[PDB]
């Protein structure tokens, strides 16, 4: 194990592309059994990113990385005890990575495609906190989501404290216990959830079925694993005027020190019944 | 982890035509490595090469037996004192069949400068079911010790694990060999044919050409084989081997041979159809 998320990198002078693969199973990755949708084990997009990061981790001596294009063609679904086999493949383009997360148990499924790419100022804490003054039961989050049928475990629950404003959200997030080791992770896959979960407290408004599941993300930057048990996420985005079917967002995830972790621009979620997945 | 012991990982992918194994060799992962020394170097043998080829292979068809045909083996592979050198089997689909690639490269600092040890096509052979009337045919004893300091006097250093070969008969162009798992070898039941079985093979074709007059740095080296076929495993400690071929009659350089190696009941264990070794001297394969 290169990585918590990763078994094995695979390259040759005789293919262009860089493989790493992991062994995505509840047994191997625990957290996994704390996001089920419909009973089953189903693997988020966040999860991709961090898988994506690790990958960059282990081919980059930078330690600054940026994922651009982002798209989840097909969601990845783990059985009662099933293991599939999930693959990076990295083909080199000029300036940058172009890749796919690929994964089977000859069938396959594409989970993310889109570009990697190699990647300075604070966010003013007091600031944001004047414009979302509006204190929310961060359980309210959790309990709309649990109505999609989104059943989140206490290790894809980081999410502590909620300040509401308009058009834009302050979540306080802390480590849940359930998980030790987060400093072998740039950025664990539950805490890029907990950053996607921050939207739905713009759209707690009222059908208890649908929800908005990301679609694409056109530029993802992480800077750097913060050693600290507390962070700061700030979202903002609204819903489309037209179809009122996707939310566009911005999300930045900070420091008590106002440093940024990692970014989010031109994030999109749209309204799927989670049954697909 | 080790899915063989000449293998650490498999790697393929819906995304990737070809199939690849990765190995590390070194003498501290492979120590019979350190028993095949050619002018004060670790030089892994071609017959090691055939030997990861078999090993691919298993972990690929769910037959047994299998064939390996047009080997060449366009540049040897040479191991630094107590370094390491990544070497990967890579199997490209063809028409019932893989052709393939056994490349090196030096791991510790992309992938920029490698070198190919072995090339040719891998495919499924069939099952074919006399030793006694070999026997019979070759009556001339010899100690093997020739064999070994022929070898040992071009600057080829065989160290224990490499020798096998524990009585010679010759006949007429043709050489009866029997072969012993050496002592420091306790692992030949993971292996299709140990790598130092296959150059045991090789070495025979070293009792025809004993008396011979030339270059006194230069040996028979292997150079091509048209077909090596492996069967069955032995569970045995005892093997024959036999072979019969000759000088090349256009020029002396090509030594052609035909090698089949038995079980101790006459059960066909290996068999190298147009073996062609070719006048050397082993400094050559060094850089």
């Amino acid at each position: 194990k290169l990585h918590p998320l990763i078994n094995q990198k695979f390259q040759s002078p005789l293919s262009k592309e860089i493989f790493f693969e992991s062994y995505f199973s509840t047994e191997n990755l625990p957290f996994l059994a704390d996001h089920i949708v419909y009973e089953q084990v189903v693997v988020p997009g966040a999860s991709h990113i961090s898988l994506l990061l690790a990958a960059a981790s282990l081919t980059f001596a930078a330690t600054e990385c940026q994922i651009e294009d982002i798209l989840f063609p097909q969601a990845l679904a783990i059985p009662e005890q099933g293991v599939r086999t999930v693959q990076v493949v990295l083909t080199p383009q000029n300036n940058s990575f172009s890749f796919q997360v690929i994964s089977f148990d000859s069938d396959w499924a594409v989970h993310a495609t889109g570009k990697l790419s190699v990647a300075q100022s604070l966010i003013p804490l007091e600031e944001i906190q004047a414009r979302c003054s509006q204190k929310i039961d961060s359980a309210e989050i959790y309990q709309h989501l649990w109505d999609r049928q989104i059943h989140l475990g206490q290790s894809f629950r980081w999410i502590e404290q909620v300040w509401l404003g308009e058009g834009e959200v302050l979540c306080q997030m802390k480590v849940p216990k359930t998980i030790l080791n987060t400093t072998k992770y740039q950025l664990h896959p539950t805490l890029v959830d907990s950053c996607f979960q921050s939207i739905i407290a713009l759209v707690l408004d009222q059908n208890k079925n649908e929800t908005f599941v990301p679609f694409s993300i056109d530029k993802f930057t992480f800077y750097n694993s913060s050693d600290n048990d507390l962070l700061w996420c700030y979202t903002c985005g609204s819903k489309d005027k037209q179809s009122g079917e996707k939310f566009k967002a911005d999300i930045q995830l900070f420091d008590q020190h106002g440093q940024l972790v990692a970014q989010v621009i031109g994030f999109e979620g749209r309204k799927a019944n989670p049954k697909i997945l």
